[PDB]
């Protein structure tokens, strides 16, 4: 809607940064509003999402197990680890590692999972290999936040994100038990509060991944629906601001809002 895309233009003058934005329905793939479709900008953390699609393929194939445990040492720890740094003592299954990176951001978790795949260009070629050529992971957490300007490592576009989502949690790649896991990891999301989902209704169903990078970097990956349903797709970054975490989130719940109203 007209008024969505106003929102997010304002979004992105206020900020004084690139802001990308899609709207696609979650059904007939059909794009309902766009604004910068085709630029790229840092996925930050909303690429644990794609790993853990990956992760569950390998699950699928038989290459993986959502049961098998990992140990790793404190070294292997990095910042922001609230789940992973719990457990240095018993381990963690390559679920609770998932459930980790995706309800709670966590980096080392996001790390270990990395491992298991073959690492960042291993992501890639998943991602490739599933029909989206355009985005790519390059670092691990938390070297990938680091947002340098047009810098093409660690980013997607708002297209090819929302394009990506819609294929992993609707389409033809995981087994339908895969694909409920990973909308259910994302509608557990804990880290997302003040940003679409301070939008929504009582009722509404919203599975979701946030991030946050370096030089003004936020941005979040949804499918979201009234009555309990999801039946859209929102990808929304920017990058660039100079603005307060906290003026991102407004802005982000701002642009939900008129979604919201306008659906």
């Amino acid at each position: 809607h007209p008024e969505t895309l106003v929102k997010v233009k304002d979004a992105e003058d206020q900020l004084g940064a690139r802001v990308g934005y899609i709207e696609l329905d979650l059904n007939s793939g059909k794009i309902l509003e766009s604004f910068r479709p085709e630029e790229r900008f840092p996925m930050m953390s909303t690429f644990k999402v794609l790993l853990c699609g990956a992760v569950l393929s390998r699950v699928d194939a038989g290459q993986e197990q959502l049961g098998r445990r990992i140990h790793y040492s404190q070294n292997d720890l990095v910042e922001y680890s609230p789940v992973t740094e719990k457990h240095l003592t018993d381990g963690m299954t390559v679920r609770e590692l998932c459930s980790a990176a995706i309800t709670m951001s966590d980096n080392t978790a996001a790390n270990l999972l990395l491992t298991t795949i073959g690492g960042p260009k291993e992501l890639t070629a998943f991602l490739h290999n599933m029909g989206d050529h355009v985005t790519r992971l390059d670092r691990w957490e938390p070297e990938l936040n680091e947002a340098i300007p047009n810098d093409e490592r660690d980013t997607t576009t708002p297209a090819a994100m929302a394009t990506t989502l819609r294929k992993l949690l609707t389409g033809e790649l995981l087994t339908l038990a895969s694909r409920q896991q990973l909308i259910d990891w994302m509608e557990a999301d804990k880290v997302a509060g003040p940003l679409l989902r301070s939008a929504l209704p009582a009722g509404w169903f919203i599975a979701d991944k946030s991030g946050a990078g370096e030089r003004g970097s936020r941005g979040i990956i949804a499918a979201l629906g009234p009555d309990g349903k999801p039946s859209r797709i929102v990808v929304l970054y920017t990058t660039g601001s100079q603005a307060t975490m906290d003026e991102r989130n407004r802005q982000i719940a701002e642009i939900g809002a008129s979604l919201i109203k306008h659906w």
